[PDB]
C-alpha cells in the first residue's frame, strides 16, 4: 500500500476525506452520557399495602410473587423485602447484557398471572415493575418561598401542570414525581360516630355508591323503533368533584327526621395520598421531579432543554414558587469532556512544538498534524458503527490512546527525515525507501497491540462492561493508525516535505554529542551482558514486590458537587424527633460551610437501609468548582470535617459520605453476605445464627472489618388480639372489626372521583389526635347485632411484644443481609473466603449465598489469568511471525517489566490504588513500551541480515538510529499528559489515577528499554545461534 | 424458527383480554402460560431410605425446598411436580355438621373471618399531631 | 371505559395513558381519541425501520406504569395493544 | 420433579446447571432422603 | 411528504460530493473532476 499511494497523493486525500466526513456525521448524532451501561439489568416489582405490618406484606404479598415468578430467562438472583410502611420490593437482577426490554417485560407478564393472588388492596393500588439500573439524569425540585402552601399543594400542581411539558421533551426517557397529587382526605371522628350510631362500615359502603358512574346508553339506539327520526347519548349520575359535595353525602337518616351527613360526622379536606416522606428545601417545603434519560439522547442537549421549558413556564408559576436543581449531573458531565478535549487539542500542539526542536522545519511538523486528527475523527465513526457513546470511559479510554496514534506518525515521518539527511535521496524517493524497512513492522504491531486489548474485552460482569469500553476504543483507534499510517502519512511525506546557531543550532550540537556519547554506554553494556542480566532480575522482582503491596479499588471518587448524609433515630422515634435532627443538621451546613453548601434537600422519612419515621437524608448541593478553591473545600475535606462534629450528636447515628463514582451500582467496596434460612427455622431462630456470626467475627479484627448489618433491628409493636368468643357473645361479625380496626387506624382508599380532569383518590382515615395512644383503642366503637354500639376494650385484649420492621428474603428463603470489608493489607479474595468457614459453622439449616458485587466477583476473578494466558502466547505467535524465528520474540516481550515499574512506582509513591484506570493504563505503557522495541529489533535484524554487519555492530546502528523517534514520543506524550496529573479540580479522582499511571511508566520504560532491547536482543541471539 | 419469547407475549397478550370472563374459581387457582415442549427432559425422583415419610411427607419437601429454585433456572420451561404440597384439609362431618344445624358455606365463613390476617395500620402514624413522641406498628390476628 | 361521556374518558384514560407513553424508543408522532362509546384508542407511529415486535412491548412495557392509574372500571375491562392497519386488505362478502 | 425444556434453551447445557442446583441442596436434606435420576435423557445427547 | 422535501437539498448536496471525490480518486486530478461535474447541469436541465 505505502508504495501504491506515494505515488498516488490525491487518492490518499479522498480516503483521508471519507474518513474525516464520517467523523464529522457521526460526532453530531453519537449519544453523551456520564457512562454507558454497567450495572447489570434490575427489576423491580413494588406493591403497596397501606397500613399494613412488616410481617404482613411478607406473608401475603412477597412471597405469593416470588411463588409464581417461574420460568424467567437469565435470571441471576431475586431478592426480595417488605418494610413496615406496607411497600415490599423484589429486584430480579438478570445476566449481563440480557436485553432488558424482554426481561421487563417477561417478570412483569408473571406478575400479571399472579396478580389475582395477591389481597384486593395490593391489586387496588397497583403493582409497578419498573427498572432500577438507570440512574436520575437531573432532580429538578420546587420550592415555596412565601410558605402559603404546603408540599402537598406544589405536588400537586407538578402533577398538573410541571409533569406534561417535562415529559414530552427531547430524550426525557422518564419522568418520576417524589410526591402525590391531591386526594380527597376524610378525617373521620370516633367521638361523633358514636353520637349518631354510625361505624366506618357504613362510611364507607356510602361512599363506594354515592361516587359512581352510570351506562345509560342511547337514547333510541339501534335497534329503534320505525319511523325514529332522533338519536342522542344519555349521561346519568357522575362523579362528585367538591369537597362540600363530598360533605352532604347522607349517612343516616335519625328516626326522630333529622338528616345526618358526612360533613356533621367528619373532618374534609384536600390532602395528600402520603404523609410518609415530607421533603424540604433549607427549612422550606418542596416536591421534585426525577428526570431520566432516553436510551441514545445527548445528555447535554436534554439538560438544556428541560431548563429551557421551564424558562417558558417561569411566569406562569403561581406567586411563591421558584425551581431549585439540588443534583444534576450534566455540570460535571461538561467538565469531564471538555478537559479530554483540551488534552487532546494540547498533545496535537506539542507534537507539534516536539518535533520543531528536532527536525526544524514547518513541512516535517505539518505532517502528524494533519494524520492524527483524521485518526481521531476516524475511530468515532467505527466508534459509532458498534453503537458506543462518548462518555467519561471512551474519551479517558481515547485521551490514553492519543500515546498510540502519535508514535505511528512520528516512527513514519522521522524515518523518512533521517533517510532523505542521511541518503540524501530525493523526497519522493526517501518514502519508497524509508516505508520499505518499516512496512512490515508496522502491520505486525497492529496485530500485537490487537492481541494485548482484545482480551480485555471478553470480561464479565460489571468490570467487563468498563473493560469493553477502553478495549474497543483504543484498538479501534490503533487499527486506524496503522491504516492511516500506512495509506495517508506516506502520501504527505513526499509531497509536502523538501530536499535538504542560536538555540536550535546549539541544541544539535548537544544532541549530536549525547546521541554518540549513549552508543558509547551500550557499546560497554554489550561487552559485559553477564552483569546487567542480574539487573533484570532485580528489576522484575521489584515489579513482584510493589504489585501486591498496591491496594485494589474499583473506581476513585470525585468530587461530584453533591454528597449525602444518612440520619438514623433510635427505634420508635416519630416523625416530629427525625425532623428536629434533620433541622440542625441543615443549620450546620448553613452556618459553619456558607461558603459551599447550596442547599440541603432535607428528605425525611426515607432511607437507603429502610423506610420508616426514624429515618432521613439530604442531598447536600456544594457550590460550583470554580467558587471552592484549594483542597481544603473539597467534598473529601468537608466529609471529614461533617463526621467529627456529628458525633456530637445525642440521640441520632448521622453519618454523611460521598457518593459512589458510578451512581448505579452501591459503594462497590467490600462484600456483600446473605444469611439465608433454609430450613425454615423462622425469623427469630436466624438472628439467633447471625448474633452468633458477629459474636464469633470478632475473633479476627485483623482480616474482617466493619462488618455491619443491613437491615433493622427488631423494635416494640402493638398487640391486639380480638376474644373470638366474646366478639360472638356481643353479636359483633369479625369482618367488620377488622375494617374499623384496620380503616380508622391503617387509612383505607376507598375510590375514585374526578378534579379538575384528572382522578384522584378518596382515603377514610380517623383523625390525627385519636390513634395515637393505646388508650384510643377504647375509643373507638362498633356497632353490634342489636344495633348497640361496644368498646375495643369489651373484646380486645392488647400488649406489647417485639417485631422486625423491615422483614428481608432471598431467592425465595429468609435472610438478612449483612455487610463488610475486607481489613486494610487483606485481599476481599480472603475477607470473602474466611467468611464462608465462619459460616459454615452456625446452627444446621443456615446457610449463606454471596450477592451483588461479591457474586460478580466470585466470577469475574477465575479469568484474570486465564486472559493473559491466552494475550501472551497470541502476541508471542505474532511476533514469532514478524521475526521469522522462535527465540528472537523473547527479547520483545522481555522488557513489559520495564514498562510496569515506572507507573507502579509513581503510583504506590502517590499513594493511589490499582483501580480499573490504572489496569488500562499499564497496557498503553506495555503496547508503548513494545513498539518502541519491536522497532529497535526489526532493525538490527534488517541490518544484521541485508548488510550483513555482525550483531554487535548491528544492534550499536540500530540503537542509534531508534534514538530520535523514541525520545520525540517519550517527551511528547510525557508534556502530553502531565497536565492530567497536575489536575486538581472537577473530575480530578480519574484523570489522576489515568495521568499517574501512564506519566510514572512511560518514564522508566523509556530510560531502560534504549538500554536493556540491545541487551536482550544480543544475549537472546548469541544463547540461541 | 419464530422467536419463541415473542410469540409468549403476543398469545398472553390476548389472554389478558379473556382472563377476566373466565370463572373466579380458575383465577384464584392461576392459569399459567408456559413455552415448554410436552416431552420431558427429566426427572428428579425423591426417596427416603428410612421409610419413615410417606409419599406426601416426600411430596412437600420436594415442593417446599426444591421446586421453587428449579424453575426458576435459566433454561428450564415448566417443572411439574409428581405429588403435592401441603395444604390444611378440613375432612367435613355431614354426620356431625346437620347435628349442629350448620352447612359448608357457614365453615366457609369461619375460616375466612377467623384464619383472616388484616393489616391494623400504625400506632400515630402519618400525619401525626405535634408532640408525639412513640411510633409503633399494630398488630392484630394472623394467618394460624 | 363503559358508561363514560367523551369529555369524561378523554381526561381520565387517554390523558394518563398518554402521559406515561412518551419517551418511547423511535416515537414519531402520537394521536389519540374517545368517543362517546367510551372507547378511548391510542394509535403511536415510530420511525420508519423500528422493529415492530419490540416497538409493542416497549408500549406493553410502560402501559403497566399507567394502568393503575386509570379508573378502577377500565383494569377489569382490560387494555389491547396490537399492531393496527389503517385500510383493508380485501373484504369478504358473503350474500344468500 | 418432571423437568421440561424451554424452546430455544439447550438441552445438554440446562441439564448441567439443574444438576449443580440440587449440589446446592444435597447437604441440608434431612436424614435418608436421598436423589435418585429415575429417567433422563441428557446423557446420551452426551455419550453418542 | 414534508420530510421527502426537508431532506431533498441534502441527497443532491452529499451525492455529488461523493461523485466529485471519487471521480478524482480515480483520475488522480482536483480539476478533471471539475471538468466533468460541469455536465450535471446539461443534464438536469434536460428532466425539468
Amino acid at each position: 500500500m505505502p508504495n501504491f499511494f506515494i505515488d498516488r497523493p490525491i487518492f490518499a486525500w479522498v480516503i483521508a476525506i471519507i474518513i474525516m466526513l464520517a467523523g464529522g456525521l457521526s460526532i453530531l448524532k453519537l449519544p453523551v452520557a456520564q457512562y454507558p451501561t454497567i450495572a447489570p439489568p434490575a427489576i423491580s416489582i413494588t406493591a403497596m399495602y397501606p397500613g399494613a405490618d412488616a410481617e404482613t406484606v411478607q406473608n401475603t404479598v412477597t412471597q405469593v410473587i416470588e411463588q409464581n415468578m417461574n420460568g424467567i430467562d437469565h435470571l441471576m438472583y431475586m431478592s426480595s423485602n417488605g418494610d413496615s410502611t406496607g411497600t415490599a420490593t423484589i429486584t430480579l437482577t438478570f445476566e449481563s447484557g440480557t436485553d432488558p426490554d424482554i426481561a421487563q417485560v417477561q417478570v412483569q407478564n408473571k406478575l400479571a398471572l399472579a396478580t389475582p393472588l395477591l389481597p384486593q388492596e395490593v391489586q387496588q393500588q397497583g403493582i409497578s415493575v419498573e427498572k432500577a439500573s438507570s440512574s436520575f439524569l437531573m432532580v429538578v425540585g420546587v420550592i415555596n418561598t412565601n410558605g402559603t402552601m404546603n408540599q402537598d399543594d406544589i405536588s400537586d400542581y407538578v402533577a398538573a401542570n410541571m409533569k406534561d411539558p417535562i415529559s414530552r421533551t427531547s430524550g426525557v426517557g422518564d419522568v418520576q414525581l417524589f410526591g402525590s397529587q391531591y386526594a380527597m382526605r376524610i378525617w373521620m371522628d370516633p367521638n361523633k360516630l358514636n353520637n349518631f350510631q354510625l361505624t366506618p362500615v357504613d362510611v364507607i359502603s356510602a361512599l363506594k355508591a354515592q361516587n359512581a358512574q352510570v351506562a345509560a346508553g342511547q337514547l333510541g339506539g339501534t335497534p329503534p323503533v320505525k319511523g325514529q327520526q332522533l338519536n342522542a347519548s344519555i349521561i346519568a349520575q357522575t362523579r362528585l368533584t367538591n369537597t362540600e359535595e363530598f360533605g352532604n353525602i347522607l349517612l343516616k337518616v335519625n328516626q326522630d327526621g333529622s338528616q345526618v351527613r358526612l360533613r356533621d360526622v367528619a373532618k374534609i379536606e384536600l390532602g395528600g395520598e402520603s404523609y410518609d416522606v415530607v421533603a424540604k428545601f433549607n427549612g422550606q417545603p418542596a416536591s421534585g421531579l426525577g428526570i431520566k434519560l432516553a436510551t441514545g439522547a445527548n445528555a447535554l442537549d436534554t439538560a438544556n432543554a428541560i431548563r429551557a421549558e421551564l424558562a417558558k413556564m417561569e411566569p406562569f408559576f403561581p406567586s411563591g414558587m421558584k425551581i431549585v436543581y439540588p443534583y444534576d449531573t450534566t455540570p460535571f458531565v461538561k467538565i469531564s469532556i471538555h478537559e479530554v478535549v483540551k488534552t487532546l487539542v494540547e498533545a496535537i500542539i506539542l507534537v507539534f512544538l516536539v518535533m520543531y526542536l528536532f527536525l526544524q522545519n514547518f513541512r516535517a511538523t505539518l505532517i502528524p498534524t494533519i494524520a492524527v486528527p483524521v485518526v481521531l475523527l476516524g475511530t468515532f465513526a467505527v466508534l459509532a458503527a458498534f453503537g458506543f457513546s462518548i462518555n467519561t470511559l471512551t474519551m479517558f479510554g481515547m485521551v490514553l490512546a492519543i500515546g498510540l496514534l502519535v508514535d505511528d506518525a512520528i516512527v513514519v515521518v522521522e524515518n523518512v527525515e533521517r533517510v532523505m539527511a542521511e541518503e540524501g535521496l530525493p523526497p519522493k524517493e526517501a518514502t519508497r525507501k524509508s516505508m520499505g524497512q518499516i512496512q512490515g513492522a508496522l502491520v505486525g504491531i497492529a496485530m500485537v497491540l490487537s492481541a494485548v486489548f482484545i482480551p480485555m474485552a471478553f470480561f464479565g460482569g460489571s468490570t467487563g462492561a468498563i473493560y469493553r469500553q477502553f478495549s474497543i476504543t483504543i484498538v479501534s483507534a490503533m487499527a486506524l493508525s496503522v491504516l492511516v499510517a500506512l495509506i495517508l502519512t506516506p502520501a504527505l511525506c513526499a509531497t509536502m516535505l523538501k530536499p535538504i546557531t542560536g538555540f536550535f543550532g546549539w541544541f544539535n550540537r548537544m544532541f549530536d554529542k549525547s546521541t554518540h556519547h549513549y552508543t558509547d554506554s551500550v557499546g560497554n553494556i554489550l561487552r559485559s551482558t553477564g552483569r546487567y542480566l542480574v539487573l533484570y532480575l532485580i528489576i522484575v522482582v521489584g515489579m513482584a514486590w510493589l504489585f501486591v503491596r498496591l491496594p485494589s479499588s474499583f473506581l476513585p471518587d470525585e468530587d461530584q458537587g453533591v454528597f449525602l448524609s444518612m440520619a438514623q433515630l433510635p427505634a420508635g422515634a416519630t416523625q416530629e424527633r427525625t425532623q428536629k435532627v434533620l433541622d440542625e443538621m441543615t443549620n450546620y451546613y448553613l452556618t459553619k460551610e456558607k461558603d459551599n453548601v447550596e442547599s440541603v434537600f432535607a428528605v425525611n422519612g426515607f432511607g437507603f437501609a429502610g423506610r420508616g419515621q426514624n429515618t432521613g437524608i439530604a442531598f447536600v448541593s456544594l457550590k460550583d468548582w470554580s467558587q471552592r478553591p484549594g483542597e481544603e473545600n473539597k467534598v473529601e475535606a468537608i466529609t471529614a470535617r461533617a463526621m467529627g462534629y456529628f458525633s456530637q450528636i445525642k440521640d441520632a447515628m448521622v453519618f454523611a459520605f460521598n457518593l459512589p463514582a458510578i451512581v448505579e451500582l452501591g459503594t462497590a467496596t467490600g462484600f456483600d453476605f446473605e444469611l439465608i434460612d433454609q430450613g425454615g427455622l423462622g425469623h427469630e431462630k436466624l438472628t439467633q445464627a447471625r448474633n452468633q456470626l458477629f459474636g464469633m467475627v470478632a475473633q479476627h479484627p485483623d482480616v474482617l472489618t466493619g462488618v455491619r448489618p443491613n437491615g433493622l433491628e427488631d423494635t416494640p409493636q402493638f398487640k391486639i388480639d380480638i376474644d373470638q368468643e366474646k366478639a360472638q357473645a356481643l353479636g359483633v361479625s369479625i369482618s367488620d372489626i377488622n375494617t374499623t380496626l384496620g380503616a380508622a387506624w391503617g387509612g383505607s382508599y376507598v375510590n375514585d372521583f374526578i378534579d379538575r380532569g384528572r382522578v384522584k383518590k378518596v382515603y377514610i382515615m380517623s383523625e390525627a389526635k385519636y390513634r395515637m395512644l393505646p388508650e384510643d383503642i377504647g375509643k373507638w366503637y362498633v356497632r353490634g347485632s342489636d344495633g348497640q354500639m361496644v368498646p375495643f376494650s369489651a373484646f380486645s385484649t392488647s400488649r406489647w411484644e417485639y417485631g422486625s420492621p423491615r422483614l428481608e428474603r432471598y431467592n425465595g428463603l429468609p435472610s438478612l443481609e449483612i455487610l463488610g470489608q475486607a481489613a486494610p493489607g487483606k485481599s476481599t479474595g480472603e475477607a470473602m473466603a474466611l467468611m464462608e468457614e465462619l459460616a459454615g459453622k452456625l446452627p444446621s439449616g443456615i446457610g449463606y449465598d454471596w450477592t451483588g458485587m461479591s457474586y460478580q466477583e466470585r466470577l469475574s476473578g477465575n479469568q484474570a489469568p486465564a486472559l493473559y494466558a491466552i494475550s501472551l502466547i497470541v502476541v508471542f505467535l505474532c511476533l514469532a511471525a514478524l521475526y521469522e524465528s522462535w527465540s528472537i520474540p523473547f527479547s520483545v516481550m522481555l522488557v513489559v517489566p520495564l514498562g510496569v515499574v515506572g507507573a507502579l512506582l509513581a503510583a504506590t509513591f502517590r499513594g493511589l490504588t490499582n483501580d480499573v484506570y490504572f489496569q488500562v493504563g499499564l497496557l498503553t505503557t506495555i503496547g508503548l513500551s513494545a513498539k518502541n522495541a519491536i522497532l529497535i529489533v526489526e532493525f538490527a535484524k534488517d541490518l544484521m541480515e541485508k548488510e550483513g554487519k555482525g550483531l554487535i555492530e548491528a544492534t550499536l546502528e540500530a540503537v542509534r538510529m531508534r534514538l530520535r523517534p523514541i525520545l520525540m514520543t517519550s517527551l511528547a506524550f510525557i508534556l502530553g499528559v502531565m497536565p492530567l496529573v497536575i489536575s486538581s479540580g472537577a473530575g480530578s479522582g480519574a484523570q489522576n489515577a489515568v495521568g499517574t499511571g501512564v506519566m510514572g511508566g512511560m518514564v522508566t520504560a523509556t530510560i531502560l528499554a534504549i538500554f536493556f532491547v540491545p541487551v536482550f536482543f544480543v544475549v537472546v541471539r548469541r544463547r540461541f545461534s
